């Protein structure tokens, strides 16, 4: 599912994850459009074979499993798969895991360059909520 901006908007704060640690909605979605660009389907490929997945692109080394990662941890204890659906419950509730670990979203590359220390509030402007 590929989502429209807000819609996707709608979905985080329902599933709790505006302000969730601090993190206000638009950082959320604007980590979401430059990881995946809103779709649930996304995947690529680590240089050390572990595989990201998903509308946040959880990386399988460490949050999920995908049978395909050796000696990696699935510490969201759930198969990589479940991250694409177009329900995007897994994926929220596997993030929350990640942005309680103590790196905040930091852990998310794309955030970390390009929505850290922006105005992420218009990534939620116009959107009914
Ligand atoms: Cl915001
Ligand atoms: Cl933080
Ligand atoms: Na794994």
């Amino acid at each position: 599912k590929v989502f429209g901006r807000c819609e996707l908007a709608a979905a985080m704060k329902r599933h709790g994850l505006d302000n969730y640690r601090g993190y206000s909605l638009g950082n959320w979605v604007c980590a979401a459009k430059f990881e995946s660009n809103f779709n649930t389907q996304a995947t690529n490929r680590n240089t050390d074979g572990s595989t990201d997945y998903g509308i946040l692109q959880i990386n399988s080394r460490w949050w999920c499993n995908d049978g395909r990662t050796p000696g990696s941890r699935n510490l969201c204890n759930i198969p990589c798969s479940a991250l694409l659906s177009s329900d995007i419950t897994a994926s929220v509730n596997c993030a929350k895991k990640i942005v309680s670990d103590g790196n905040g979203m930091n852990a998310w590359v794309a955030w970390r360059n390009r929505c850290k220390g922006t105005d992420v509030q218009a990534w939620i402007r116009g959107c009914r909520l």
